[PDB]
C-alpha cells in the first residue's frame, strides 16, 4: 500500500517564498510522493528521469519548451514507453488565452491524457486534475 506518485515536470510552483494555490488541501498537503523535476532537457534523458519519475503523474508545467511542449516531446516518450499509469498533463505557461479552443492539444487530451492547467484554472489546478486523469488512467 502506498499513496499516489505524482510529479510535475519543467517548473510548476512551490508556495514557500512564492505564495500560490497549490497546497490548499492536496497536491502535497495530502501526502503524495511528489517530485518537482526541473526544466526540459533531452527526452531520452527525461526517459532516464522517467525511471525515477515513473510517476503515474507528470504535469509538465512548461513555459513553452520542448517538442510542442512535453506533449510531442515527452508524450511521444510516454507512447513509446507504455503510457501505463503515466498521464501527461501540462501547465504553467504565461500568455495563454488560446488554451480553451486548440483542438490540437485538446486533440491529445481526449486522444491521450494531455490536459493543461495554466493560471485561470481552480485553486487546485492540475492537482485534482492530474488526479482526474489518474482516475481515468
Amino acid at each position: 500500500m502506498e499513496k499516489k506518485t505524482i510529479v510535475l515536470g519543467v517548473i510548476g510552483s512551490d508556495c514557500h517564498a512564492v505564495g500560490n494555490k497549490i497546497l490548499d488541501h492536496a497536491f502535497t498537503n495530502a501526502g503524495f510522493n511528489v517530485v518537482n523535476i526541473g526544466v526540459l532537457s533531452p527526452q531520452e534523458v527525461f526517459i532516464k528521469a522517467a525511471i525515477e519519475t515513473k510517476a503515474d503523474a507528470i504535469l509538465l508545467s512548461s513555459l513553452y519548451g520542448q517538442g510542442e511542449i512535453d506533449c510531442k516531446g515527452l508524450r511521444q516518450k510516454c507512447d513509446e514507453a507504455g503510457l501505463e499509469g503515466i498521464l501527461l498533463y501540462v501547465g504553467g505557461n504565461i500568455v495563454v488565452g488560446k488554451q480553451h479552443w486548440p483542438d490540437v492539444e485538446k486533440r491529445f487530451k481526449d486522444m491521450g491524457y494531455d490536459r493543461v492547467y495554466a493560471p485561470g484554472t481552480p485553486p487546485e489546478v492540475g492537482i485534482a486534475d492530474l488526479k482526474k486523469d489518474l482516475n481515468i488512467e
